[PDB]
């Protein structure tokens, strides 16, 4: 499917807010958000690639994990 975990840095909550403000702008995405483990579980018709170059605009320590 197009289920896409990214590990990120949100060592302060505002990074999750920022990430949301990023990804939301994409539109079709939805994304669950873990703060303590600093992760975004994105599930999106828009591919991991499309996600990457969007999520990248946060410029956190974003690292993409496997595709489900
Ligand atoms: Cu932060």
């Amino acid at each position: 499917m197009p289920k896409h975990e990214f590990s990120v840095d949100m060592t302060c909550g505002g990074c999750a807010e920022a990430v949301s403000r990023v990804l939301n702008k994409l539109g079709g995405v939805k994304y669950d958000i873990d703060l303590p483990n600093k992760k975004v579980c994105i599930e999106s018709e828009h591919s991991m690639d499309t996600l990457l170059a969007t999520l990248k605009k946060t410029g956190k320590t974003v690292s993409y994990l496997g595709l489900e």
